[PDB]
């Protein structure tokens, strides 16, 4: 046996663009490439199903926009897969605390050269206190800009990548897509072609300890079924994220970069109907941040609804789902009704409804000192890839980015 | 608030059938029930898919007989699950070997043993002449130097398809039409109708005795981390999943010890039912090469069966790539019936499964408790290994009375 030139460890979007670049390249003309992930179906935090059959929801990734994000649009195009508008990039009532909020962040903007190290929530309270700062902060509905984790300098960044709030910062005149069909399209179309270049994958096997080995490597998985397998290889790309990589052999971070990084975790439930009810009302393509436990609350045209929400609030949902379904339907119902202004029964009764919870969900780095695209282990050679290690940390353009710098690195490692 | 009075972890045949005891009994009126399980199914070794629209098939338990198995065959009819004929009692195609097999078993039973039947058998008769017949039978397991002699004629006399060997070959065997997943449906919900809650793809990784009650760790499939604390408790689970817990299995409980050996199993559906041009279907095959037994369902496929090292060739195939597995057992196939390889179609659509612990028994003649106690804090432990018919759902259902008897004498 079990033998290769090259493995990639990860079939996330990061591994498949890995594996791609190389047999793209003449250098690796006649070389033999495996690629392991411990899941049944690559793709990663690249999710889709199909709720009730009627239409495709994305359990992971759902946006990205040609502004921000031109690496994945020209990824979406060779691989002709159909873009659609994204329509969650307004509000039917901004409040007054927002345009507040809009006010307040470019009035206090000229002081982030000196306090930008600050917590972002230590940071707007200086401008009406404190109380004013948090119903501020909250009213944009992720609420991870609490954590002190999250400089005030990074903060302003992440409100201008959101499509929801963009517009609080002079980034509002950028577009959103979504896939027609599911981003597991275009996941599918890599796979595709990588396999049809010889690639050879083994989906459902668990990398868990790695040791050099002469010029090249033994790495040990396991299956998930439990059969116990070994693998030899000569070059390798460990193309999972730094939670996964902190849990193995190699010396992570020490040995790799010096910077520590943090993760934080998301989760998301959709529901359908047997009638679009929110037709009467005018909510069809808008969304909602309200203060209750969902906090974002989206209507997708005729087919369903959902919400999406972060760190606290996240594992707030995930206890529900371990009280019990009935209950967590319920609860839904109850915010459903407060958010819309109305009383629990005119919400009617989901015939189907599926969710999901993301223990990292988004992975970041917690410093800039310049940060490369993708590392090095100082003394083995091996080499990682992942969002995390770029400026799009969080979202599938750090991917691609991060697999062409980590895809160059082991090409010289070749010659 | 995350907790119960009745705690059950595994959701297979004995997890169900102790939980269905206890809600039957009047002892239990008021109090709280739980039962988790890793898998987001429920069934354990029992797993009926559907391969093609066409048919219903078992990659795990698939056969039973209503005389060696009452209760089994009990169950069956006390939730109404429609039974069929068992089609696979009969080597129709028997090798030289097979005839010499039934004369040196009469043969050799006079013998009184305990050792292992490989050199048993080939004490009286020659070793590369034992090897031979033994072989014949299909099942790899009796190879094993951890499986006496007197083991082996018990294991031979029980499966369908070598019991005419011994003086068994009047049992009858049936199999599910619908699958044995209708039977675990069916518990599964007569136990939640009277009000106990599943949580289902959460993983028990220890257990710490607490006050009266207990305190459990339990990981969801998607990393949530999770704490329940019960004041009774069954851990439904084989001795193997015991061993990796908090507990001291066997060390606290059995003084016993206990080995297992794996299963596989694959099945292949094709475009036209090309055996029967061998007067093949209803049948079954045993060869020397990998697959190791063949059988020929009727128009609608056909599959293999194998175990201990065997099972090992297989799962490895798979792990080198679906590709080449596919042309391993088109290559043994022909073999097997004797055609070159072109003569043999590829499938329309296969699904294969592995089970790293297939079956586990106990290494005694401990004259075995069909449940066991841990001798401090009161857990009870239940599984088809702790009985005489350990490898077989009707221990599981042995087990289950036992274990829950022990668990209501605790609760008064
Ligand atoms: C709820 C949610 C919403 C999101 N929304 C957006 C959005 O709208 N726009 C956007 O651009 N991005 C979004 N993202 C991010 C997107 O999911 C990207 O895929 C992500 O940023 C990075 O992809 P990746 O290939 O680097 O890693 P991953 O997709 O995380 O892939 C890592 C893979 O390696 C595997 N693996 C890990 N560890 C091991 C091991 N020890 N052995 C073997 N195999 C292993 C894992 O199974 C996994 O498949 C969202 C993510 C979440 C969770
Ligand atoms: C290939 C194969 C073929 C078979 N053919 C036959 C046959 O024809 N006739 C027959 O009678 N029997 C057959 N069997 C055996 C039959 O499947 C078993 O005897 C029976 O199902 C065992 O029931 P059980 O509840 O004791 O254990 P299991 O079925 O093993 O159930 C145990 C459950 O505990 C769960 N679990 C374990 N550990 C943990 C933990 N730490 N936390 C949470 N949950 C946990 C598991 O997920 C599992 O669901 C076959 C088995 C195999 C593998
Ligand atoms: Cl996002
Ligand atoms: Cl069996």
């Amino acid at each position: 046996k079990h033998s290769s030139d090259i493995c990639i460890v990860g079939a996330g979007i990061s591994g498949l663009t890995c594996a791609s670049h190389l047999l793209d390249s003449p250098a690796c003309r006649g070389l033999s490439l495996r690629i392991f992930d411990m899941q049944q179906e690559a793709g990663g935090r690249i999710r889709s199903k199909m709720l009730d059959g009627k239409a495709s929801i994305e359990l992971g990734a759902g946006r990205y926009s040609p502004q921000l994000h031109p690496h994945f649009q020209s990824a979406m195009q060779h691989y002709s897969q159909k873009s659609e508008v994204y329509p969650f990039t307004q509000l039917k009532f901004k409040s007054h605390v927002q345009q507040k909020l809009k006010r307040a962040m470019n009035e206090l903007s000229p002081r982030l050269k000196e306090h930008g190290k600050e917590s972002f929530l230590q940071f707007v309270s200086r401008y009406q206190g404190h109380d004013s700062a948090v119903g501020m902060i909250r009213s944009m509905g992720y609420d991870a800009l609490f954590l002190p984790d999250i400089s005030a300098e990074m903060a302003y960044d992440i409100v201008g990548k959101h499509p929801e709030i963009q517009s609080v910062t002079d980034n509002d005149a950028n577009q959103w897509f979504a896939a027609e069909t599911g981003f597991a399209g275009l996941i599918q179309g890599i796979k595709a072609k990588v396999k049809a270049a010889g690639a050879r994958f083994s989906l459902g096997y668990r990398l868990l300890s790695v040791r050099t080995d002469g010029d090249g490597y033994l790495l040990q998985l396991a299956g998930d079924d439990g059969w116990k397998l070994e693998h030899r290889t000569r070059h390798l790309i460990l193309a999972i994220p730094p939670s996964a990589m902190a849990g193995l052999n190699v010396d992570f971070p020490e040995a790799w970069s010096g910077a520590r990084y943090g993760s934080l975790p998301l989760f998301k439930g959709f529901l359908t109907y047997g009638e679009p009810w929110w037709l009467d009302y005018k909510l069809d393509d808008q969304v909602l941040i309200v203060d209750n436990p969902l906090r974002k609350i989206y209507f997708k045209g005729d087919k369903y609804l959902f919400f999406y929400t972060d760190s606290e609030m996240a594992n707030y949902w995930r206890g529900c789902v371990a009280e019990g379904e009935d209950g967590y339907l319920e609860q839904i119902r109850t915010h459903l009704a407060s958010a819309l202004g109305i009383v629990r029964e005119r919400i009617p009764q989901p015939l189907a409804h599926v969710h999901k919870y993301w223990a990292h969900g988004v992975e970041f780095c917690r410093d800039s000192i310049d940060h490369p695209s993708a590392l090095s282990h100082r003394d083995s050679g091996i080499i990682a890839c992942s969002d995390a290690y770029t400026e799009h940390c969080g979202w599938m353009e750090g991917g691609l980015l991060s697999a062409r710098e980590a895809s160059r690195l082991l090409l010289q490692r070749i010659a």
